[PDB]
């Protein structure tokens, strides 16, 4: 019978598991496997905005902190995806790959979806002209005077049309719908930029190549019709998706699958916190991610504390 | 003609700063001076809970990174006392010690009061029988089998007040109204525990010793009656007020003199940003105050875009 389980081991993740810890809470962290242990931040280079690190520090090795913080103070750190929970019953009940816990509160730290495609080739061109951060890649030697596509036309996807055209020829810029969803003013630098191409109503089937990307497989989101485009660099800049399947039908949602929350982690359903990405329709960083974390473990200390659910031993 | 001038340099003023200054706005930040360069986090001894330090790190060393990073990035730091701003106008005025800008923007990140209550003898004692933190300080020598006293009767304060009674032979917790403002199950503990005598209806008037604090100057805060009380030792376990003076009339605020906020950060007057201990009555920690800083800074980063405010060069 847990006190807490936090599920995700990203800033979120870790900074509920460090408070919780820190207040004598013993909780249990699904930190993930499958998903990717330590969250986003591991898919990048440098993080320079993380407050305490004015020389920068890698992703992965602030994310190692945060891990090694989560465990000194008495975090019991699962490396397990969990594959289901029932948030209808009281105590909660969640399920990894290797057991099943009951838990008087749960905090959701599950973060957004992976950023990539999933095409058939996807893993074969991944670091061999596909990337997901065109500020992290663009200025690589790969990219130096190449075709290039960016694939998104969000206000992320123009700003690094924009600045990938410092390196590459050339930049396509691929959009599903008929409309860039960028401000009018990016709309003008793009429709401006002379080494920018904007296809509307564009999808990608897939990547070809040999050892390295030499195009994509695209088809007409209103016709399916299907033509070839002849790039050795491709960036996304696609949206953000919450990852919020474990408790899609459990908590209320919003449209684009966001967990609803009121005074700053509270849930639907009283006992269950939400924290990071999965409920941030506005910042999506690291430093409010782990704020986040806090607060949605303040929260469950004083949901057990006032209905009086906390025991001196497990 | 500023973009952003921030007031505050507590972790909520340095997030800010970062974020302002990666974007190119060159922030101009108001650090203060007799208010205290740093923050609350200047005056604690270790910091466990703040995510990527799994080792601890010193208040003034953390708070001595993020003033480097926030320079490193571009930000101006002056550590000059904000003493007027005029908001009432566009663009809005600031005047420190020193000078007078005009900002097209204004991030307010002033935190809390000083945690002391500025008794004639206050100084004379500090370090020498008073202490504004119970854990960082009650298991010194000096405390060792005295009587102390804890002043406030909030959740904070009685928790401090239990501490306490580990290492001193009695507490006496001193409360200003008729009840303490602590949970039900505290008060039991309190009123329990046979090393706390509670004093209602009493406060402070000064500090009496020699080289060191040997008591209290006390008065029924009802009739004005005074005693005397010896103790060795005094902590402040006193509420959290927010230091909002500079806003006062100007944005709106709770009736505890909190900044009413929307959407993470915006204040009722459109351009001036709120962020940390400043509009937070729930969290108080320095990691919810270092989110808090980077919403208020892409907050005033999306106010000056959406308005074409910024300039190529100021
Ligand atoms: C390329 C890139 C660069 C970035 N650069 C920066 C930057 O420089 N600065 C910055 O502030 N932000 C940056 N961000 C954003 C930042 O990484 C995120 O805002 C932040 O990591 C979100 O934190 P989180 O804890 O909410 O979620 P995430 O980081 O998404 O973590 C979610 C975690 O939950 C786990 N999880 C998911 N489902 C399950 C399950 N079923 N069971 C168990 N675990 C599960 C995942 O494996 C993951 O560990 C960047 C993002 C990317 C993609
Ligand atoms: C003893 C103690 C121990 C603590 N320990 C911890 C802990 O371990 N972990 C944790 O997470 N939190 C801790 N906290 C809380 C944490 O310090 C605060 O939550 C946090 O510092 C608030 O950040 P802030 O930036 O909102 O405000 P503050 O830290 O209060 O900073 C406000 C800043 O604004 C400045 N300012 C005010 N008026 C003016 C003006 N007119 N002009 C210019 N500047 C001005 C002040 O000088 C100060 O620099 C502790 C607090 C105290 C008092």
């Amino acid at each position: 019978m847990e006190n807490v389980v936090i599920i995700g081991s990203g800033p979120a993740g870790y900074t509920a598991a460090i408070y919780a810890a820190r207040a004598n809470l013993k909780p249990v962290v699904f930190e993930g496997f499958r998903n990717g242990r330590g969250g986003q931040l591991m898919t990048t280079t440098e993080v320079e905005n993380f407050p305490g690190f004015p020389e920068g520090i890698t992703g992965p090795d602030l994310m190692d902190r945060m891990r090694k913080q989560a465990e000194r103070w008495g975090s019991e750190l699962y490396t397990e995806d969990v594959e289901q929970v029932d948030l209808s019953v009281r105590p909660f009940v969640i399920r990894s790959s290797d057991r099943e816990l009951r838990a008087h509160s749960v905090i959701i730290a599950t973060g957004a979806t992976a950023k990539r495609l999933g095409l058939p080739s996807e893993n074969t061109f991944w670091s061999r002209g596909i990337s997901a951060c065109a500020i992290c890649d663009g200025a690589s030697p790969l990219f130096k005077n190449a075709e290039v596509a960016v694939v998104g036309g969000g206000d992320s996807a123009t700003e690094e049309a924009v600045y990938v055209t410092k390196y590459a020829k050339h930049v396509h810029l691929l959009v599903r719908g008929e409309r860039m969803r960028a401000s009018k003013a990016m709309q003008d630098r793009v429709l401006a930029n002379p080494r920018i191409t904007v296809h509307f109503n564009t999808g990608i089937e897939d990547a070809f190549g040999g050892e390295v990307l030499q195009g994509l497989r695209l088809f007409d989101t209103r016709t399916g019709e299907k033509r070839s485009l002849d790039v050795q660099g491709m960036f996304y800049g696609i949206g953000h998706t919450p990852n919020s399947k474990l408790v899609a039908g459990q908590v209320e949602l919003d449209e684009a699958g966001y967990v609803k929350v009121a005074h700053g982690a509270a849930t639907s359903v009283p006992g269950v916190f939400s924290a990071g990405d999965l409920h941030d329709t506005e910042w999506r960083q690291a430093i409010t991610a782990a704020g986040s974390g806090c607060m949605a473990a303040l929260s469950a200390e004083r949901y057990l504390t006032a209905n009086n659910l906390v025991r001196e031993f497990k």
